[PDB]
């Protein structure tokens, strides 16, 4: 009764595999009341995968990682199931952590608060009658961290809002108080109540559907005439299960509950020479730290990936109108609390689109009659997830010059808190609507790159543009114009801990010091070009800085070890930030070698958001991007064998008298 | 008889107006042998324009600015023609400047150097026999600045290359020497010859047409399947002559020989309140400073806009497709040296296209059945110009959230110089192909904004993200998470001279201190969000820093005066960089007021390029972008009245499918 093996060792667990895993765990815990928090692929060891792929090695065993809760027991148990033998092969109890909050965990909280007498009383005081609790809503957040309870109970905090009508957007009407909910007992254990009470706003809700806009401004704009994009002869990409082949790239598209999209085993076919570039690339953690110091707002610093899961939160893309053209979809499969497989249909959208000019050059000599123009196509692998108020639109983009870009668009709704009639929002927030305070915050992301640049044994470096040190008027720099790129190769982990610097236009290289470009004499590399790299604004030693040790630097590079995925640790909710785990453990004392070995490159990037009224009641998409581009990887522009859209040589131009 | 007036005072000169202007100038200089360097609109004074537009004032007079050379006179003469009276109304002689190099000025240089005995001898020494001079090519550059001649002669430098076959890309085969050419005498006056001779490369040319690639790698890829764009019901924008209306924006699209595209009189129609945003926005200058200190490479720091002209260099866009989709084109008109109008067809392309999601939100409570999503459309006004080896693709982009973006793509070919067999290219350059040294260089641009944010009387500020100054554990900042935006309003010119700073994620506001957003309490602004802001790497006091005094800071804000367009001065070629002109003049002693007045905001942005083999023999497009976004300008998202691509309310979702006194979440 063992489940069928996948097409490919990195494929996510099938529904049959998930059911097999949960059957096995229920049997192992026979007679105990357990509930499933996470059931997900435990990916093969890096060595095992690579030997299977390239050296005729054995197929790695199919393993399931699980996290469960047991009625009446603190914390969690976790372990591994060997799927071929239907057996639990590793197990341990962690009594003092709390795990990722699932959709089921969060879907239960509104009923809890609506029926709680102490919450009802606070609504009455706040100007909402006791019989109108159906109009009170909350966004159920991780408590994040609260030093009154630590990890001793599993807790949520309910950010409470009011709707006059169920079709309203509730965010114009936050209430003043914050219930704390025991997730497993399903009760309110405390309510944070501010010293200055602010009753519910009496303003109209700030709404945004067409029927609302017609009331607000009189009419919708006329429907614009259509801009139709078609691919009547299909696409150039080919999928074989989860394996993508496009413009010489080949890679595996994976997906899990936490990271969402995971791109693996990325190679480029350089005229028959298939060259590895990356073993794995994904987003591994986030943190969205808010900037109001007033209590209890310090508890808004969601680590969305580790506390809710970019997979668990992902939107089905069918009706989303962001997968246009001829597309390919992938589903995602998770477990529910009962241990049954659940599906998100069309979680991943794959499509190719026009990306402007790839390159062009014309000769002035014959008035540009000698000319070659080639248009670019990009391949886009995307998902969109919803983290209560916000939407994160993630686009992994492959390009025909061999570069890879991550484009993010942020949209959805500002998180809001109540503002008194006479209360000033600034300097920690903006009054984006009457009685609405949209607090300042950052959105920060931890990109995790496991490189294999042109094969094994890699290094990383900071690259800084510098004027020559010789002064103007010296024999060395007579006219003062000389400049160069200073490359600082990181020898130990400590050397790698570095920030973006505008003063040198810093970039970072990930390179293979065992190989040399036969033209330039430099090692083959991919260069990270990324300028949206905010400093972490929370202080050293703050709750934010402690729980996200990775976020303090733009770049952290540590040795590879299997299962080094998550840089705020494996179980993130309610960790105080004290202890050696995640990135803090990997960095250690900073002395380990990272030159010419198997490395892991974690990049912090994102934005700092000071809200303005343009962002409300629904925010226009805000862009974030970074690129990984080949430098000294190829010996020439690798797109030159793409047929031009137009080409005329000099001889041809002359012939056209 | 006088030429017909244009539809609009900001319209570029027509071919009839160009001919009228040059007729008028020829008559004024009766019996003299003159040649036309520039004939272009002299735009109306800002105040006059605005009085005309808004206050019932008179039509500004239609004026043509000209620059001419006269045989046997040094420098230039320039002046103004009043087109309605066909008379020269202002005139002056500038004996000690040199003007923009036109296509005709440049076109004869290659034949000059091919036929020069001293150049032929250097080719022979370099391994190219005299009977192969037809294989020798050069890119004709301005000399930039050479302290041996100043502006006393009008000079070009010829960067020399060799083609084995006319269809080669010549850039794999630079020669080692640099002829200096007198533009008006058409003769070689000097040749810079290096101490270390490097004879011509014996390698195959590094070529890139399909026939070349088939020989190099065996075959081309299969033709990929088409991606087609159609608009079967037409476009959403409306043009009335050069006036554009699209998604509540209205503005004038102008074009000239120098700046290329110029966007004027930009307003947004905010539900009946027509609100000004910018009076004028354009690129006003560039500089592309190379980073090898070895002679004569210091002379590679082209100021492409002021020395050749983004209009004069611009490609006809009919034949790519350069520009894809359903297109409205504009032509450009200039004068040639004889004073006749010339036309560049399809200089400017205008089109709208999909630009991803504009916004989306879904409610988890019913598993995202409650959802709204609206796709974005952008309007693009673009040109592409070729500066010898490089191509600059410029895209002015208007967005439906009210933002305006400038996107640039750089492509074309690296500038290359010869590298000896045993010679190291580094640290000033890269060996991108055998015997080829592609030197380091920056590409820097000066964006000129003449703002009119929600009307008249504007200011500018730097905005810096800062942690609270109170320490972790204080009553003010208990958990150490507090942070805010520090706004520093520029009071005087000197205050404005500011750089991008990664440490604070610096942005800049241009705002109207006379007005206030009734929700946020802040003035209406457009915020410049721009991170591709390199430091100028050339030292203080270098030739580069002196000729481009604007490039030293990311932001320069000076008082408005009429005719403050060009920050490296009006006549750029061969200016040493000494003297009080351009940005140096406008900054003055730094003391002038720029708070709540008419200001001009010059932004330096661009990239630092360290070449790699991927860039050769033809470079993949490298992007640069900056954005100007409304912040506190509107009181809510201005795109919300656009029809959603999909919408379902909670009540609709419930109908679609037909603890605890009160129920919890639908999904519970
Ligand atoms: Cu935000
Ligand atoms: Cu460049």
């Amino acid at each position: 009764a063992a489940p069928a093996r996948p097409a490919h060792p990195l494929d996510p667990l099938s529904t049959a595999e998930i059911k097999a895993a949960t059957n096995t765990v229920k049997s192992y815990f026979a007679g105990k009341k357990i509930s499933f928090n996470t059931v997900t692929l435990r990916e093969p060891a890096r060595k095992a995968y690579i030997q299977w792929k390239e050296q005729g090695g054995p197929l790695p065993p199919r393993l399931a990682y699980y996290v469960i809760l047991e009625a009446g027991k603190p914390g969690v148990k976790e372990g591994l199931v060997d799927l071929a033998s239907l057996s639990v092969i590793e197990t341990r109890a962690l009594e003092t952590v709390q795990p990722i909050l699932t959709v089921e965990d969060l879907c239960s909280t509104e009923e809890v608060i609506r029926n709680d007498p102490a919450v009802i009383e606070q609504c009455v005081l706040s100007g909402i009658p006791a019989n109108e609790m159906h109009k009170v809503y909350c966004d159920p957040w991780t408590i994040g961290y609260d030093e009154r309870w630590g990890t001793g109970k599993r807790l949520q905090q309910a950010l409470v809002y009011y709707r006059s009508d169920e079709d309203d957007s509730q965010y114009s009407h936050p209430l003043d108080f914050c219930p704390i909910v025991d997730t497993e007992e399903k009760k309110v254990i405390f309510i944070d109540i501010p010293n200055r009470r602010r009753k519910v706003s009496k303003h109209k809700h700030a709404n945004f559907y067409p029927k609302h806009m017609i009331e607000k401004v009189g009419a919708m704009r006329p429907e614009a005439p259509p801009i139709n994009v078609t691919q009547p002869e299909g696409v150039s990409f080919k999928m074989t299960g989860n394996v993508m082949e496009w413009s010489n790239f080949k890679f595996h598209i994976g997906f899990n509950y936490r990271e969402g999209i995971v791109l693996s085993d990325v190679s480029y076919n350089d005229h028959g020479n298939v060259r590895p570039i990356f073993h794995r690339i994904s987003l591994s953690e986030m943190i969205v730290p808010y900037g109001s110091p007033e209590f209890p707002h310090q508890r808004k610093h969601a680590l969305d990936i580790g506390e809710y899961g970019a997979g668990y939160m992902t939107n089905p893309l069918s009706l989303g109108c962001d997968c246009k053209g001829v597309i390919h979809y992938l589903d995602a499969h998770f477990s529910d609390r009962a241990g049954d497989p659940i599906t998100v249909k069309n979680a991943v959208c794959i499509h190719e689109e026009d990306d402007g000019l790839l390159f062009k050059h014309s000769d002035f000599r014959d008035n540009f009659a000698t000319s070659l123009v080639t248009r670019a196509t990009k391949l886009v692998v995307s998902q969109i997830f919803t983290a209560a108020n916000y939407e994160y639109c993630l686009y992994w983009v492959f390009m025909q010059d061999g570069a890879i870009r991550l484009d993010i668009r942020l949209t959805g709704i500002l998180n809001t808190y109540i503002l008194g009639d006479d209360e000033e929002a600034g300097p920690w927030g903006t009054r984006v609507y009457p009685n609405v305070n949209a607090h300042n915050h950052q959105h920060l992301f931890s990109l995790r790159i496991d490189p294999r640049i042109d094969g094994d044994g890699n290094s990383a470096a900071a690259c800084d543009a510098k004027s020559s040190p010789y002064p103007l008027g010296s024999p060395e720099n007579m006219y003062g114009n000389a400049f160069y790129s200073e490359k600082t190769t990181f020898k130990t982990v400590k050397d790698s801990l570095t920030n973006y610097e505008s003063a040198t236009g810093r970039s970072w290289d990930i390179f293979n010091p065992n190989k040399v470009n036969p033209y330039s004499g430099k090692p083959p590399s991919y260069k990270l070009v990324s300028t949206q790299c905010p400093p972490l604004l929370a202080k050293e030693g703050s709750l934010v800085a402690k729980r996200a040790p990775w976020a303090s630097h733009s770049v952290n590079v540590v040795p590879y070890k299997d299962n080094r995925l998550y840089p705020s640790g494996d179980h993130v909710p309610q960790w105080s930030g004290d202890g050696v785990r995640g990135m803090r453990e990997w960095i250690g004392d900073g002395s380990e070698n990272i030159d010419n070995t198997d490395i892991l490159f974690f990049h912090t990037f994102g934005i700092t958001h000071f809200p303005a009224p343009e962002d409300f009641p629904l925010m226009p998409a805000e862009p974030i991007t970074l690129m990984l581009r080949p430098r000294h990887f190829f010996t020439e522009n690798p797109g030159l064998d793409i047929q031009p859209s137009y080409a005329m040589t000099t001889s041809e131009a002359k012939r056209a008298v």
